[PDB]
């Protein structure tokens, strides 16, 4: 929507950079690169100069990396880049359906994924996030998040050649591969870390190394604890270096020093090199953590956005086809900044996890009341229209209860009481809770509790199967379809989590595996059950069948509804029935009113709001029938979801 | 607020009535009557002329009834008339507290009531409604509502001399007697009905008597059934006369013909005679029913208000001390007319039962949600400021669920489903209902059901005492105190129903009185338990003493809170917590915010409401303490009531 | 609508007052007095006790004064007393039209006034304010406002016998005499001042006397100047007593000491004695000024209202027929207090001058814009419903431009530039001004300027006659009729100013009388022209006839419009045409919308406003025709006035 114009004082730097490009590239090729370089230079420079002392000199070192990566980029990928520059809203379209899986859990190896494309296609998948598949450190590696070599696929998954062959097969089916960029920290066994341990100065400066506790003890006073059960605080003593090292996550995940321009250059090179193997989407893992400042929580620092802007411009110049997706699991008031605000407006990640939306679905499912969800989403600031939320019900991580005290108070709830209730409820402790979840990283000092468990176990299917009640089994599947209905119809890329289309339960296997046993997040990282996939498809009356055919129907309707284009945002309706979540999407062809019963009971909704939103003859795209109106009310079945147009 | 000026065209009529008055009365006495007649003749004429064809002739016959009743009015009652003309807002005062009781159940006899005046004064009672105590017909007489002689006390209660001696005792303790005026119908054993049964045309015209089914069949097409279990439809064949007679209620209750000027003169005479016995308040029983019109439900007809205006003016001229209370148990949309609208503004009954407030209190208790209550009460039109509601939680009658579809639809409820639910809940059939009530007058043609039962039995105390559950016993007592706090705090004369101050339960002994056995309203008309009264005063921790002391505490705070002056009306607040009913009363000394928790669970309320209503240092008059504010919220205990001023 | 109950602690005091009353009165007479004492004692006491130190003993001395005034009260006035208690909204009725005149200017003598009651009754007058007619000091007496003897009529006007006979004739024809109560100050030639000047210590305590400048100099630091051209500051040295005396107004008007209980008693006695000669309304002259407090402006002090409450209760007890009218020419935020606020709610004067409305009428006529008027009147607080405004276009005084900076700023005006423009405009200095007015009391230190002139001279008739333009003469008459229509239609007692019904011009006679020549307010205090009165009656096409017949028609239409009852207030509409002033008055019989075109050109108003106020068939009571609606607009003639009902 806004292009950053070329400031006069940077005309001379552009001249120097085009001359340097002139020595690598010729003809129409040099011209294509040169026009893109000119377009994005303003954002690339504004990013680097906020952070690194010699931006002009850093840009001179960056040029040949842009150039070599341009030279190395395939005809097929250059064609996708050009195709995406002409249709820049591609990722915002209703046809975008995503699927998230660990390769070894989904299909064994990268090559194995080729033979399950037919299954991804049947769910209309156009986006596939394979969980970290680059070479990690041995034993415990936080499910691939402790990276030992960014340039190598984990041995048991295959080779870079197999990745290239996989991306070629996904592109031929219109499927975009998403890959983690674990740019906050490396495994202590990574070459950069190994070289830092041996006292190599260049590589000491890639890390936050302290000779004693004086600085770490000061840092700790304002630092939270991400994994207090695994590695208390944020520092680890390293025997070999005799130095204290910043370790936000596990103690073998070593935070990189993003003040060092040498680190920026490593990742600019790494992004373009993975782009060239066929990575179309980079998930910026732990993006909020990348800048350290004494006296702060070392999260959401302004420099995070300056760095992200420079990395995004690198990708804009050489690989137009690629997106960034921010992992920013932050407070409702902090999230919007990761899609770019003020001087960064729309110059940052294309997408970001809507953690607030995911939290409010589960909260509303537990309370049967949507007032907090309605208020928190109504207060959410508008995003740049060139960006998209990633919507989800579950993922590979535990649920953090990101509820703002201000939103709870606005609707007569205590923030602290409700956050506590959500872990009481989803851990199965609250009286008559349907949930079988596990407390994760209970902090006795802050009171913070997170929740682990599969959608299906949290939504009541585990309990219904134990208790043998057919009605509670039905309600449980209805809750899952309702929650998926919200993620499919809010607007954004819907991130289906592997096996939720089969209602997979909690997998307690991890307890018998000593490298996983301490980390109960593995309870919701099951192996795929292909026998269950075959039974769901063959028998639509089975639980897995009800979930599979129900979700497949919502996907088919969502992609056939232009009103779900993510450039348009949900305008939250006043919850006139406090059990029914509602919003309208204002498309050029007309309005869509979404209603969602967060209750197991029949609920009535004032029919006049359909007419108020211009819908004289309301038609529900999910049922494919007129919405029945009786005595000025819409009658909603238990957990009904309605996508209503004229 | 508005005096009706005398039209130029009635000056001649006024002069004739004055020259007729000069024949009965002499000096200062003639002047007093004569100024009063002047003042109210305009309302009296405009009421009669709308109903009766020869209004100037009827006025000439009424004049010697006015003058005789003036002459027969004691010096004490004349003193009270003058004091009330000087303070017309007396019945609107917070000090006004009412008690309702059947003489035989409360104190055996009218003489008996004299010995219980100390008990009433203990509860701050300044208004006593003794249930119909005039001579009824024998056997079943609908608890006194089938009157055989309006000029005789029922024999077992004493005589008219006892009534005079009791009202003298009540006046000396500032207590006003409320007596029923059963003006819609008489016992078939009444002189009028016996003269009609013998074929006296004059007395047949006191009723609605038809020679065959021709007119009855047409009337019935638009008539509802008040007592379908007692007397189907609205007509009874009388064998002696050969005539079908209009009987809205029981077969032996005969609807009077209000098109007959003679019936009007009978009741104008009867009102002033009873006022002169010391009746201070007339309850207009079945006032909505007194005009019949073919093709209507024969309720709420315009002539009802013309007649009421004329009868009211009669009392204003001769007995300024007396008030009228309208019994109009009608739809929300119809109730406001009984305090006078349009040409009848403030000229009708001084008070009317707020059946909508009563219904909404029980509805909100069953559902734990106050949205319907808040919307129905918000939409309620403003009343003339010279009038007051009578507030109440229970009374001698069943509960009729007067819920308007329009109010239900606005807050996302089906009026039909919700009305059906309230009888399901309070009959005890709904899963986990705390209530022990009975279905009354279940109509299979309309689906209508009403509920009988004591406050204590409907509110869960019966169930709690039977299971020996201490938590449910506590919660049931709190629900009764919450309910009473709303009737005490809304603005209006609070009608305490006899024994509810002791949490009296359902009395099933009516099942063995064959004259009561068919009418289960007797389940909530117990004999007073003076053993329990003594135990309640002695033991503040007994169930009966919790109620007794809890209720006297609320009464003492009400009486010392000028904000409860009924000339001011509750301004309903948005139920920002849907479990918490809230309103402000805007007094000259400042605002009072009333908050009521309708949930057995702790509820938080946005503190900013208090400051938005100008309450900088919020003080709860019930607790005698500052309202605790924590994290911008008020923490309410289960069934908490707060009366908050600065 | 609120009767203040007797606190328990005052019950002993009531018994002593009743016992003292039993020595002076007997029988039914004593009962009547006793009930009125009981009813108003609580207000009387609460007023005295906030001001005087021994309230209990002051009441014992007041009692015999009350008792004596009661015994002196004639049967005719007692009858009126009892008539007004029955109809206490009497003065709020549409039929109340007021007339204000100097006796000598209107009819020569009190006797002469009897001969002009035909004229008053032809204008529908029910309220006659005769300007100060009690014995003044000689020569300059501020037009009767320096009083030498409260107990004598000014000799040239007749005697107390003439006043008594005049009020009898006025009562016979339903007219209420308004008399000034100049309670702030007496002439220096008054007996109390004469006794003070010869060193009698009891009468020194009736004034604010100082031995030297010590205290006066400190008082002056926070005091404004009312008459800076006549008597700088607020003090005068008295050569006889050798003392500085407080003189707010002229040097020979000596401010009474209202801290002295004897001053209270003098006025309690005077009010009842005047009332017994037939005064029905007391104008509390300069009521704002009666309390002094160092470091305040000695206006609007809380003791003013307590003293007023006490004097009002006195009149309630002994003369129910009398009204108090407050002269409070104060700022917009201060006026409402004179109708009773907080603990004084509706216990003070019955009426007060609406100086803000008068100011806003002239402001709007000058600017052709009603937005300042619409905003100022919208923000005005609601009066108690037992009270009424007095509305007026002109009076015996200069115009003070009472405009709040906050109101002006809300509609994009500088408060100070707009007050300057009003004096620039009405002084005739502003370009194209139609006004012939004079600057009064121009204060160089402060910038304050007031304006003298007749309605017709301010409104442009004088300029129009000089220019001989028949179209400007027309617009001048239209402005006067528009202004009068607002005072007749707003709600309240309209104070017609003697001669305004004939469009009388500035009278420059006063410059020939040395006693008047320094005081240019005499410019708008003309002698009545009775030849002009007859010409206006006989020639409706004359300027005086167009005004007389135009005004008589508005009066006749107001009288027969129940919607103008003053218990109801104007609800100000958005001025959606900024030249057209609008409000609705919400009567029980339906809404009235009043539209007033403050422009000399045709103006269009959106017709949807009328349907929005419930008028499907808009009828204009002034034209006696349907309101023409064309293209969703109401077409308003220059200076058009519409009083619109269904």
């Amino acid at each position: 929507m806004f292009s950053t114009p070329l400031p006069a004082e940077l005309r001379p730097l552009l001249e120097r950079l085009l001359t340097l490009a002139q020595d690598e590239l010729s003809g129409g090729d040099l011209e294509t690169f040169s026009l893109r370089l000119e377009r994005y230079l303003p954002d690339l420079h504004a990013g680097l100069t906020a952070v690194y002392p010699d931006a002009e000199g850093l840009l001179e070192r960056l040029l040949p990396i842009l150039t070599a990566a341009h030279q190395a980029r395939s005809a097929d990928l250059r064609r996708l880049d050009a195709k995406r520059l002409l249709a820049p809203d591609w990722f915002q379209r209703p046809e975008m359906i995503a699927y998230v899986a660990y390769t070894e859990r989904f299909a064994g190896t990268l090559r194995g994924v080729e033979e399950r494309i037919d299954y991804l296609e049947e769910l209309g998948v156009r986006y596939l996030h394979l969980m970290p598949f680059l070479k990690p450190r041995p034993a415990p590696h936080d499910g691939g998040y402790a990276v030992m070599d960014y340039r190598a696929v984990r041995e048991d998954l295959g080779t870079m050649a197999d990745l290239e062959a996989l991306t070629a097969k996904l592109r031929a089916r219109g499927i975009a591969l998403c890959c983690d960029l674990v740019l906050n920290h490396v495994a202590q066994e990574h070459e950069w870390a190994l070289r830092a341990r041996r006292g190599e100065a260049k590589y000491q400066r890639y890390f936050h190394m302290f000779p004693d506790r004086t600085l770490p003890d000061e840092y700790e006073k304002t630092l939270p604890e991400v994994f207090p059960d695994f590695a208390p605080g944020n520092f680890t003593f390293d025997e070999e270096s005799g130095q204290w090292v910043w370790t936000t996550f596990n103690r073998w995940q070593w935070d990189l020093n993003w003040a060092n321009p040498e680190v920026f250059l490593e990742f600019a090179d790494l992004i373009l090199w993975l782009a060239n193997r066929g990575v179309e989407v980079f998930r910026l893992d732990a993006i909020a953590f990348i800048w350290k400042r004494l006296g702060t929580n070392c999260q959401n620092q302004p420099e995070v956005h300056a760095i992200t802007q420079a990395l995004r411009a690198v990708a804009r110049i050489v690989a137009p086809a690629v997106l960034f997706k921010a992992e920013a699991i932050v407070a409702p008031d902090d999230l919007i900044h990761y899609l770019g605000q003020g001087p960064h407006f729309g110059l940052l990640s294309d997408t970001a996890y809507h953690n607030s939306l995911m939290v409010q679905i589960w909260s509303s499912l537990a309370s049967r009341d949507v007032r907090l969800m309605s208020e928190a989403l109504r207060r959410f600031p508008l995003k740049p229209t060139n960006t998209a939320w990633c919507t989800y019900l579950r993922c590979h991580d535990d649920i953090g209860w990101a509820i703002a005290d201000e939103d709870a108070a606005r609707v007569g709830l205590s923030g602290e009481a409700h956050r506590r209730f959500l872990s009481d409820y989803y851990s199965g402790r609250f009286p008559a809770s349907f949930s079988r979840g596990l407390v994760f990283q209970e902090n006795p000092r802050t009171g913070d509790r997170r929740i682990s468990g599969s959608a299906a176990s949290l939504a009541g299917l585990e309990q219904a199967l134990e208790r043998g009640d057919p009605h509670q089994l039905h309600l449980s599947l209805e809750r899952l379809l309702l929650g998926h209905a919200v993620v499919l119809g809010f607007g954004g890329i819907p991130l289906l989590y592997m096996g939720d289309e089969l209602a997979l339960l909690n997998d307690h296997s991890y307890l018998e595996e000593p490298e996983h046993a301490e980390d109960n997040r593995w309870v919701h990282r099951p192996h795929m059950d292909w026998e269950k996939a075959a039974r769901a498809k063959a028998d639509p009356t089975s639980p897995e069948g009800r979930m599979y055919h129900g979700l497949r129907h919502l996907i088919r309707v969502r992609r056939t509804t232009p009103h779900f284009h993510a450039a348009l945002e949900a305008q939250i309706l006043e919850p006139r029935n406090p059990h029914v979540f509602g919003y309208v999407r204002r498309h050029p062809l007309g309005n869509l009113v979404a209603l969602y019963n967060f209750s197991e009971e029949v609920q009535y909704y004032p029919a006049e709001v359909l007419w108020q939103q211009g819908l004289g003859l309301p038609f529900d795209r999910i049922s494919g029938q007129l919405v029945p109106i009786e005595h000025h009310l819409v009658r909603l079945e238990p957990y009904a979801r309605l996508w209503i147009t004229d």
